[PDB]
């Protein structure tokens, strides 16, 4: 465990993380994809061997000894708001189980279903609150990665609110 388990946010490429493992915002088929998934494919392509897994699940594949946790959020273009919310919550619960099983002291994590799976909606709060629900009972240092300056400020404020 971390000595004083924390949440932090950084506005940078998750492929350049400084944590002991990474969560990929994966597609169900283990394809290179776009956005976070394509950056992860370029950095850790060996981790895409048999990485296909259903929506609402996470599957870890090693790149050398570096764990890549493939977490499959729902595409809100295809799911109802209700079913999509349930699968997004479930994907983060499966990430918490994998982080625990691996025994890592830190994890790099993107906000699932906030990009091309967002169905065109701002899901910062929705996705972050499900991340907290899952990861609060873990003792890994969690470092959340984003690309937008306004998102960085809002994620930082949400972390500070609970402090
Ligand atoms: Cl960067
Ligand atoms: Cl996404
Ligand atoms: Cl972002």
């Amino acid at each position: 465990g971390a000595m004083a388990p924390s949440y932090r946010v950084k506005r940078m490429d998750i492929a350049k993380n400084d944590e002991e493992c990474v969560v990929n915002a994966a597609n169900p088929r283990g394809l290179p994809g776009d956005g976070v998934c394509k950056a992860v494919y370029k950095k850790w392509p060996e981790s895409f061997k048999n990485s296909a897994t259903p929506v609402g699940t996470a599957k870890t594949v090693m790149c050398g000894t570096y764990p890549v946790i493939h977490a499959v959020g729902p595409n809100f273009s295809n799911y109802t708001e209700s079913e999509g919310d349930r699968e997004l919550a479930a994907a983060y619960r499966e990430v918490a189980k994998e982080v625990t099983r691996l025994g890592v002291n830190s994890v790099a994590i993107p906000l699932l279903s906030t990009g091309v799976y967002s169905g065109g909606k701002d899901r910062l709060t929705q996705s972050l609150n499900h991340l907290f629900t899952a990861m609060d009972s873990t003792d890994a240092d969690v470092v959340i990665y984003c690309r937008d300056k306004e998102w960085e400020k809002k994620i930082s404020e949400a972390i500070q609110m609970r402090t």
